[PDB]
């Protein structure tokens, strides 16, 4: 699956290892992240990460 990256600091949302500390299972994409979570890390909203791929 793909992972994303937090423009702010870095912290790699990676969708095969989801969040499971903050409310969220392996496998969950971001679109399908709640639209409040933030970076585990720093706080920055959804906003702010970007896909890594072309
Ligand atoms: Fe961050
Ligand atoms: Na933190």
């Amino acid at each position: 699956m793909a992972k994303w990256v937090c423009k702010i600091c870095g912290y790699i949302y990676d969708e095969d290892a989801g969040d499971p500390d903050n409310g969220i299972s392996p496998g969950t994409k971001f679109e399908e992240l709640p639209d409040d979570w933030v970076c585990p890390i720093c706080g920055a909203p959804k906003s702010e990460f970007e896909k890594l791929e072309d």
